[PDB]
RNA sequence: GGUCACGCACAGGGCAAACCAUUCGAAAGAGUGGGACGCAAAGCCUCCGGCCUAAACCAUUGCACUCCGGUAGGUAGCGGGGUUAUCGAUGG
């Protein structure tokens, strides 16, 4: 089931993409070296983030540690990605 | 002559990119002044397509690595279209 990338759901949509990335990095950088964080604000990709880790284990840690985490008021929803595509 | 096209000019000349100052804006961007990259409509209008912004309301819990809600604003110097205008190469 597990994956290098984690999928974050239910994020506050009123936050700029600019800031959101930086906030997600500060929160998640404590578990491993993030390769990149993908955040779009299109109709489909609103309130959503992909955080690609160095390791799957480091990605397994962040999921098991910050589930439901109150983040910009709203609680985070984390689950593994379905495909780990990209270099 | 006039009309409809056209730009190898000629006459009057016209406009003003970037950048800087200042104002407005949530932003894209616009206004004014300075300033010239260029432009035969780089005068003017968002009807159509593209692109840029996303503060407020509406909608949306959505798995991406083409990119895409409504909504409003912007770009006419991104295209198309519409409309008006100078000269007139023994010009077509
Ligand atoms: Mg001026």
């Amino acid at each position: 089931r597990p994956n290098h990338t984690i999928y974050i759901n239910n994020l506050n949509e009123k936050i700029k993409k600019d800031e959101l990335k930086k906030s997600l990095h500060a929160i998640f950088s404590r578990f491993g070296q993030i390769l990149d964080i993908l955040v779009s604000r299109s109709l489909k990709m609103r309130g959503q983030a992909f955080v690609i880790f160095k390791e799957v284990s480091s990605a397994t840690n962040a999921l098991r540690s910050m589930q439901g985490f109150p983040f910009y008021d709203k609680p985070m929803r984390i689950q593994y990605a379905k495909t780990d595509s990209d270099i």
